[PDB]
RNA sequence: UAGCUAGUAGGUGGGGUAACGGCUCACCUAGGCGACGAUCCCUAGCUGGUCUGAGAGGAUGACCAGCCACACUGGAACUGA
RNA sequence: GCUUGAGUCUCGUAGAGGGGGGUAGAAUUCCAGGUGUAGCGGUGAAAUGCGUAGAGAUCUGGAGGAAUACCGGUGGCGAAGGCGGCCCCCUGGACGAAGACUGACGCUCAGGUGCGAAAGCGUGGGGAGCAAACAGGAUUAGAUACCCUGGUAGUCCACGCCGUAAACGAUGUCGACUUGGAGGUUGUGCCCUUGAGGCGUGGCUUCCGGAGCUAACGCGUUAAGUCGACCGCCUGGGGAGUACGGCCGCAAGGUUAAAACUCAAAUGAAUUGACGGGGGCCCGCACAAGCGGUGGAGCAUGUGGUUUAAUUCGAUGCAACGCG
RNA sequence: CGCUUACCACUUUGUGAUUCAUGACUGGGGUGAAGUCGUAACAAGGUAACCGUAGGGGAACCUGCGGUUGGAUCACCUCCU
RNA sequence: AGGACCGAACCGACUAAUGUCGAAAAAUUAGCGGAUGACUUGUGGCUGGGGGUGAAAGGCCAAUCAAACCGGGAGAUAGCU
RNA sequence: GCUCGCCGGAAGACCAAGGGUUCCUGUCCAACGUUAAUCGGGGCAGGGUGAGUCGACCCCUAAGGCGAGGCCGAAAGGCGUAGUCGAUGGGAAACAGGUUAAUAUUCCUGUACUUGGUGUUACUGCGAAGGGGGGACGGAGAAGGCUAUGUUGGCCGGGCGACGGUUGUCCCGGUUUAAGCGUGUAGGCUGGUUUUCCAGGCAAAUCCGGAAAAUCAAGGCUGAGGCGUGAUGACGAGGCACUACGGUGCUGAAGCAACAAAUGCCCUGCUUCCAGGAAAAGCCUCUAAGCAUCAGGUAACAUCAAAUCGUACCCCAAACCGACACAGGUGGUCAGGUAGAGAAUACCAAGGCGCUUGAGAGAACUCGGGUGAAGGAACUAGGCAAAAUGGUGCCGUAACUUCGGGAGAAGGCACGCUGAUAUGUAGGUGAGGUCCCUCGCGGAUGGAGCUGAAAUCAGUCGAAGAUACCAGCUGGCUGCAACUGUUUAUUAAAAACACAGCACUGUGCAAACACGAAAGUGGACGUAUACGGUGUGACGCCUGCCCGGUGCCGGAAGGUUAAU
RNA sequence: AAUUCCUUGUCGGGUAAGUUCCGACCUGCACGAAUGGCGUAAUGAUGGCCAGGCUGUCUCCACCCGAGACUCAGUGAAAU
RNA sequence: CUUUAAUGUUUGAUGUUCUAACGUUGACCCGUAAUCCGGGUUGCGGACAGUGUCUGGUGGGUAGUUUGACUGGGGCGGUC
RNA sequence: CGCGGGGUGGAGCAGCCUGGUAGCUCGUCGGGCUCAUAACCCGAAGGUCGUCGGUUCAAAUCCGGCCCCCGCAACCA
RNA sequence: AGGAGGUAAAAAUGUUCA
């Protein structure tokens, strides 16, 4: 729940937190887990391409599964567990075998839900079945671009993904962003919004808050010299450039779309 | 103006006043007052009577007269019934 | 002690009373596919806007959100606000019935507590339509308006807050008593149900009116009639339901609540008239159906104005201007 | 008697409450025969009015929502045996 | 619980004096700020010159930075001394 | 050698790093030392570093580096797969005493332990670059149980004392003991056991995991410290004894209890929150391709091996880094007595030092400080600097407010010592005795001893009782920025930057953007509740008018319009 | 006004005296609503102002204790 | 000539479909215990995308440079 | 620079591919409008339709050459 | 008798005193 803190101190005064008690606290599972260290923005010649990352708590990675190529066999949701690499929670599922996996926790879910995957599974939230079987009009998630890929639109907090058609070979989705394009017909997707759906209202409150989250200080234009940055320079506060980034690329209306491979696709862009 | 009092509510003993009594000390009890209005603030001498009013009341308390308080301001005491 | 007060029990009745969960149909908007072509949308007229990228129209399918056609009624329920597609679960009250039981437990009520339309507010979602603010187009002397195309918050759901309305039948509550008629609505008794029924007895309610009352209008067995019990409130208008303080509130403010000063009116019902871009009937060269003129030209003449030593004076909507 | 002690007023120091004048200046209000702009209300006031509330605006007031009547008018033209 | 309070270690460096051919090519003394955090620190790597890095001063990049150092163009050029 | 002064959470004692013989002894004084110098980190010569258990090498990985083929690029070269390196990380095993001029957990005495090679004996199936378990982990907080360690008492030894008292409640000193082994406690964790079956674990699996039955209720794991043993041993104050007078040999009693108590250990625990907290190998176990009179494995025993390098000295400094024997800097460990909250501070212990120029004089002037009559900011750019306040407990505390604060606001009262309440209380700890028992390191009851706040009353001394060091100045008006924080190292610490928050905009994933001739990477093993760019900068009330100039987005028919 | 040149604007308070300060008037040379406008509790080694306390800051310096200065002995620079 | 309708013809383009070029930061298999790479199946796009050559536009992101003299000091004014 | 394009009462704009009509509105004179004003409804000033020439029954119009404006690629004494 | 569908765009202001 967004539990709203109290001003006991500056700081912890504006801080809005989100509580989950349904959320296991014990330690996370061993069997699905590698180390994931950090990259500064750091690529491969050393130097930072891009900005604002460092510091923030060290973090493992854990492989969920967004493929979900496990079919005819029922699975039961053991725990939620907490991600620090997502915006949403994960459940740990535990199939009929006894193999165990992650999968993106969906909004209508506890610790004890029944779902599997395939091709015949009805329609409940957190099966995964291609987007041919699901019917028209229906909200999914984590919906796959190619058919294997293992997942790509709609990985987030509260996110979703509406199928708007059916036009036989493929399938119009419209998009959060109001984007409508169109997906292959076998492509694999799971029912339900993303859970966690709160995660929004959460802020930060310290400056410090945001360091641990790993942002580091973003410093604006005005602020230095003509030679770091297009806007710097003036005896005080002056302006009179045009927007844009560092690097002469106009911001503030300039769109940068531009694939001509991807154009086949897209129905309607966002508005 | 909604809570107020802390020798303050009461009791015991000593003392104290012409005399009763927290009137004053020590100890014990934690009570006492309060919406039929405590405390607080503002105002003011009260009355017998007076002016008016059909009566009921309203306003008021100068002159006559009974009582209370003060005597430059404040505190204290003696004398003496 | 008792019982005509009041309260309780057994059987049932009517209902948008209230809370929660699902579900159904129509329509609007949006979207995809097929058909198909220059309009579509809108107005007092017009335009912004939409459309030859292929709309509007139409058919199929889908998605959502809010409201529930007809039933539907000055009909019903509830204290009031307010509440209506349907089904289920929990639950409140009122009412009728033939008896019984307790035996005044009663009525009212400053303070205090709770509920309390909409608008608005905080947190979180949702978001079709409608639509503050806003944008453009028109209209216009100006139009930061009425009209139109779009359109955010809002309107809807959950948890809290706010606590105000012409919150009004402008009528505080309880109980008793005081001629009737015409309906609705809902129990129940008896007689032949001898047929769409007939005669009584309660609750709620609609209209007209008697007594009576009132300033009148009007209220009139649900009273503003006749009385009693208790509470809130008012003492000319404005100032002002404002100032200051307290309390409550996230905020917007709400609640409690004066004085100074100024005026001698403010206010209600109702009458006679005048008026309305109110209604109705009737009348006239008023309009309509026509004919010939005026204004345009020249000129006679009157007048205003200008001019002038003076161009006597007056008249100057219709009702001055070939008038005295 | 002097000294000392308890009580004690005048008085001082620090910090609050309440109240009266004064206060540059400013908001609103009342008022003043013959000012300005607009025309909001009064008939259906020419977009019905008013209450509450939000937002906007040279002024009145305009718009949205719900509510109330302290709002007027229902005569004329096409269908039926 | 806390970028929470007081305050040593530790980190930092606001005031003043000394020092300025100094004890030192930015310190000492007496006072100051943070001190469970955006903290500090060891060891070890990575990013490079029109490039790096920068809670952004044109500051830092080996006592040197509006473009580091070394070497080579090169005995650059100098209407100047 | 005798007095004296100084540090004592260091100016003490040890490692890493880094230097490189500076360590020790003999001898020498030109040069070096800021003076002299028979002295020395200086000259010359000689001597000194002893390891199966310490560290490194070694085995295994992190950041990251190199990188067969490979992809790419004028060449150089870049990136990167398999691999292979790379600790500050993980992984086997030792403590006490003695000895040297200098080294020793290394040599000697004593008592232990670990991992492998081979052989013997009795049994048994063993066997991977493969699978599973383990290794393996965050911050903060509270408490309990103990220990290092210290104090007091008892006991033993020496003294009874150069001025008054001191055989007594007296004084001084000592009262030390590990590794390993056994028990397996305080405490914590987990429900154990057997059977059957299975689309799972790139193949298989008796191991891991899962699904239903059965059975009993505990079993198992881990774990500081204590207690035995180690140890009728060593050490040990003090004597007995020879002096090259530096020291050596010899001997050697007491060696317990109680209380207080860590930042050490249990704890790689437990509770809670969120920002959600390495990897691989060692080790345990199961099987595949296979191999089974074998080979190997388990257990015991015998024996052998444990190699190579470092090891001296300095390590808060005259030996490192600063040109110097430089008032600077340098990570980690131990850190005692009294007062005290404390690792502050004051005085001391152990231990180590008096900082490598001194002797006189007592001027102006300067630096560092002490005090100051009367006044009290009049000084001055400005209360700059000094002065002053300063602690604990209690009482009490305004405007304003985001209802947390403001606030330790402000301003006052009591503080020493002695006795009594009480031959030291409340409280803490807690032997003996007694009882019971699923008998051990047990649980109740029990109360001696030890230790020990604070409050009240009374008395007493001084001018002053928080007496020293130590240790806030406070209040009012107001600009600016919200606040913590960051910055011009070496004249500027601020109102500048950052900041959570807010808005616009870009980006549909082979994403925008960025580094890079390219490949490939970061973004992100994230995917619109996401990421990039820009602007403003908590929170509250809001955020007006203008689209011509410029930029961007959208519709492009007409005019012009390059290459071809 | 961190913005006002003219200017030490004018009025009131604060002082014996106030170009600074505080609160207002609008004549805004040349504020202005995210190059954000106006407020704002707390915080600040921040800027300006006032009062108390406190004092050698100062009136007006005086005295004293240490380190140099000075004399002697040894070593022995520098800028110019 | 203005305005226009059918046809043939000459080209620029557009629509759609297909798979063989090409892409494939889709799945699977093998080289191989290796998320590179290469090849083979197969799916999806598809003559696009993307790359080279030539060319127009934009282009302070980057680079090389210019920005006069006289002047009762220079700048402004004025002049040549 | 060679293709385009445009000049209209005092000012602002149609008329321009089609020739025959020099007009629509703001401002100024007035006339109406009502009992009055404002408002609107309306008539008239006043434009060498850039100059000049050229086709034709006839010119802003269709044509030309030259002046004046503004939008394009341009331009190496 | 008993009930439905269609039917009005725009026009401000008029000194005080009596």
């Amino acid at each position: 729940a967004v539990v709203k803190c109290k001003p006991t101190s500056p700081g912890r005064r504006h801080v809005v937190k989100v509580v989950n008690p349904e959320l296991h606290k014990g330690k996370p599972f061993a069997p699905l887990l590698e180390k994931n260290s950090k990259s500064g923005g750091r690529n491969n010649n050393g130097r930072i391409t891009t900005r604002h990352i460092g510091g923030g708590h060290k973090q493992a990675y854990r492989i969920v599964d967004f493929k979900r190529n496990k079919d005819g066999i029922p699975a039961v949701v053991e725990r939620l567990e907490y991600d620090p690499n997502r915006s949403a929670n994960i459940a740990l599922v535990l199939y009929k075998d006894g193999e165990r996996r992650y999968i993106l926790a969906p909004k209508g879910l506890k610790a004890g839900d029944q779902i599997q995957s395939g091709v015949d599974a009805a329609i409940k939230p957190g099966n995964t079945l291609p987007m041919r079987n699901i019917p028209v009009g229906s909200t999914v998630h984590n919906v796959e671009m190619k058919p294997g890929k293992g997942g790509q639109l709609a990985r987030s907090a509260g996110t979703y993904v509406q199928i708007v058609a059916r036009d036989g070979a493929y399938v119009t989705l419209r998009l959060r962003s109001g984007e409508m394009r169109k997906v292959e017909a076998d492509c694999r997707a799971t029912l339900g919004e993303v859970g966690n759906a709160e995660h929004m209202l959460r802020v930060l409150g310290k400056a410090g808050a945001a360091r641990w989250r790993g942002v580091r200080p973003t410093v604006r234009g005005t602020a230095m010299n003509p030679v770091d940055h297009p806007h710097g320079g003036g005896e005080g506060r002056n302006f009179g450039k045009h927007p844009v980034t560092p690097w002469g690329v106009q911001t503030k209306g300039k769109k940068t779309r531009s694939n001509k491979r991807t154009d086949k696709f897209i129905v309607r862009r966002r508005s």
